[PDB]
C-alpha cells in the first residue's frame, strides 16, 4: 500500500502467532518489540535512540508478516515504549521513502535515510523518520522565542527548545513548521515536515 504520514503509520503484524501493533520506523535501524516471549534462542544487545540505551534480547530469523507481507529477519525485544518495525525488515517488504507522492526522489532504507537541509541559514544533514511526530535539532543557536517542552524515546526523554514557524528546506522542498532543538544524537525530520513534503511510505 501507500501510506500518508498525517497520522502515525502504525500497522498490525503478526509475529510468533500473535497479532501486534506496530509503528512503520524509518529513523530505525532495527525492529524493536515490547516484552514477550518468543520461541527460540536470543542473546543480549544495546540499543540507542534519542534518551539513551535500553538493553534487549536479539532473536535471529525471526518470521514476522507486516500488514500481509512476509519478513525473516532479527527482532529485539525489550522495553520499548513503542513496538518499532526498522529498516531491517522494512526493506525486506520493499518499502521505500517517496516524495510527492512518487513523483519526487525515491529513497530506499538499505541504508540510513539521510539527507540535506537548510535551517536558520545552515546546511545540516538529518534522517527522515516515519517513527517521529517531531522534527528534532542538533544545538543551535537559532533567533527568536521558544517554549520548553520534553520529548521521549528509546532512553527516556530530554529536554528541548520549541520555535514555532520555521522555515526548513529538506532536499530542495520547502517546509515551514515547529523545530524542537536538544542535545539529539542525531538531526531528524519527523512527521510534522515530512507530510509537508509529500512524503509517503510505499511498499
Amino acid at each position: 500500500p501507500q501510506i500518508t504520514l498525517w497520522k502515525r503509520p502504525l500497522v498490525t503484524i503478526r509475529i510468533g502467532g500473535q497479532l501486534k501493533e506496530a509503528l512503520l520506523d524509518t529513523g530505525a535501524d532495527d525492529t524493536v518489540i515490547e516484552e514477550l516471549n518468543l520461541p527460540g534462542c536470543w542473546k543480549p544487545k544495546l540499543i540507542g535512540g534519542i534518551g539513551g540505551f535500553i538493553k534487549v534480547r536479539q532473536y535471529d530469523q525471526i518470521p514476522v508478516e507486516i500488514a500481509g507481507h512476509k519478513a525473516i529477519g532479527t527482532v529485539l525485544v525489550g522495553p520499548t515504549p513503542v513496538n518499532i518495525i526498522g529498516r531491517n525488515l522494512l526493506t525486506q517488504i520493499g518499502a521505500t521513502l517517496n516524495f510527492c507522492g512518487g513523483g519526487g526522489p525515491q529513497i530506499t532504507l538499505w541504508k540510513r535515510p539521510l539527507v540535506t537541509i537548510r535551517i536558520g541559514g545552515q546546511l545540516k544533514e538529518a534522517l527522515l523518520d516515519t517513527g517521529a511526530d517531531d522534527t528534532v535539532i542538533e544545538e543551535l543557536n537559532l533567533p527568536g522565542c521558544w517554549k520548553p517542552k520534553l520529548i521521549g524515546g528509546i532512553x527516556g526523554f530530554i529536554k528541548v527548545r520549541q520555535y514555532d514557524q520555521i522555515p526548513v528546506e529538506i532536499a530542495g522542498h520547502k517546509a515551514i513548521g515547529t523545530v524542537l532543538v536538544g542535545p539529539t544524537p542525531v538531526n531528524i525530520i519527523g512527521r510534522n515536515l515530512l507530510t509537508q513534503i509529500g512524503a509517503t511510505l510505499n511498499f
